[PDB]
DNA sequence: CATCAGTTCGAGTCTGGTACTGCCCAGTAGTGATCTTATTTCATTATGGTGA
């Protein structure tokens, strides 16, 4: 979806500290972080072009 | 026997080590205008002694 959420939003929704997820599932968490960062970078790029 | 002391497992919490975003201000050098001042001219003004 839009602004794929970040680590903070996912952790707040799950009610767990970020280290709790981070100590067991690094690959998928890095996948979510990369997706969010890529969406932000793409949106910034379109904003730069349009501006 | 059931109490207390020595051991484990995993979660809570901080923090370093590593990368990254969305946004206008501040200083400097041009001009043109308008004063501003240490310094350079344009007249009067007083002092002077002697041959007609």
């Amino acid at each position: 979806e839009e602004p794929p959420p970040t680590m903070e939003e996912v952790g707040k929704r799950l009610g767990h500290h970020n280290r709790t997820i981070s100590r067991h599932f690094p690959d998928l968490c890095s996948a979510i972080s990369a997706k969010c960062r890529n969406y932000n970078k793409a949106c910034r790029l379109k904003s730069i072009e349009k501006l």
